[PDB]
């Protein structure tokens, strides 16, 4: 299960890129977010994380949906 520290460090990171405050990012900065956590994924993790966050395809990620692909992660 994720811990609280772990769920509040993912929220903090996600939200350095949350210019306007609503709790969503673009696709384009899931990278960004996920080496400000001091991961390195490879723009192929990337492309899958994408892939089960933004099925829809607009470019934009919202918090639940990246916290639980982390989950699903780690
Ligand atoms: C008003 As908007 C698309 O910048 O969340
Ligand atoms: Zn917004
Ligand atoms: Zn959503």
């Amino acid at each position: 299960q994720l811990t609280e520290e772990q769920i509040a460090e993912f929220k903090e990171a996600f939200s350095l890129f949350d210019k306007d405050g609503d709790g969503t990012i673009t696709t384009k900065e899931l990278g960004t977010v996920m080496r400000s956590l001091g991961q390195n994924p490879t723009e192929a993790e990337l492309q899958d994380m994408i892939n089960e966050v933004d099925a829809d395809g607009n470019g934009t990620i919202d918090f639940p949906e990246f916290l639980t692909m982390m989950a699903r992660k780690m």
